[PDB]
């Protein structure tokens, strides 16, 4: 079953979760787990992602009908790709992440990712972090320069300027550029 150093897969994948800390998308195919690499396009509901599949492990199990047609989706903007990193020259936002004791307030989602803007510096939650008793809500600089770009050029205008005491993620209009899945998934049952 050591099988791991399998050839890619350019193709879509349906049963796909997203890790709460790297922002990556996985799935589960002939007993091996592959991380979603290359352009990365998402359905709008994440039930199918299609990208350069690279094998990173054995599968995990515990983490629909299909045509033959491209399907509809986006191009998922992993907002920790390197491409624009903090604390340098280019990009002089704080390279720390933070372990907020509460959600941020007005935070707003992105292709299922929650980020806050706090004048043009943009933060991603990265997951939960239990220290010394209790849960912590971590949110990690951006590091994509797709997501600043559409930042920039006021892709979030309706979602990233609130102020005031606003709990609850406002939902972003934009999704993200528009892109196809070929169909039907590599790893339909």
């Amino acid at each position: 079953v050591e099988s791991l150093a399998k050839s890619h897969i350019e193709g879509s994948f349906t049963n796909v979760w997203k890790d709460d800390k790297t922002l990556d998308w996985y799935a589960n195919y002939e007993g091996i787990l592959w991380k979603a690499t290359g352009v990365v396009v998402i359905t709008g509901d994440e039930t199918q992602v299609y990208a350069i599949w690279v094998p990173v492990g054995l599968a995990i199990p515990e983490n629909p009908e299909y045509g033959d047609t491209p399907i509809p989706g986006y191009i998922y903007i992993n907002p920790l790709d390197g491409t624009y990193p903090p604390g340098t020259e280019q990009n002089p936002a704080n390279p720390n992440p933070s372990l907020e004791e509460s959600h941020p307030l007005n935070t707003f989602m992105f292709q299922g990712n929650r980020f806050r803007n706090v004048n043009g510096v943009l933060t991603v939650y990265t997951g939960t972090v239990t220290v010394n008793g209790k849960t912590y809500y971590q949110y990690t600089p951006v590091s994509s320069k797709a997501m600043y770009d559409a930042y920039w050029n006021g892709k979030f205008r309706d979602v990233a300027f609130h102020s005031g005491f606003n709990e609850d993620p406002l939902v972003a209009e934009y999704q993200g550029q528009l892109s196809y899945l070929p169909q039907p998934p590599v790893n339909a049952p």
